[PDB]
């Protein structure tokens, strides 16, 4: 629904986070 | 070191993301 | 690779872990 | 309450859900 944002401290730790909501992403994408 | 913005979907999603980086936060500052 | 197994401690938490490694599995299957 | 175990593919994978889980039980280890 929303979007939010959320700030987050380093790189690694970052592209970690980004990593997981672009999976969650794809995952939802397969339905709709 | 220097903080990133990610965006996210979904409040259920964002709430679990930050516990997420919250916990990591906790864990770090117990060295400093 | 090789295969890792890592104990958590309640439902809810596995729960979300589990769709976490579900979706890094999906976006790996992805390419091969 | 329970435990769950959760097999995961790769080190690196491992050691990020590792690193999540154990962060998580410090954060709940503060209330109790």
């Amino acid at each position: 629904g929303e979007y939010f944002t959320l700030q987050i401290r380093g790189r690694e730790r970052f592209e970690m986070f980004r990593e997981l909501n672009e999976a969650l992403e794809l995952k939802d994408a397969q339905a709709g």
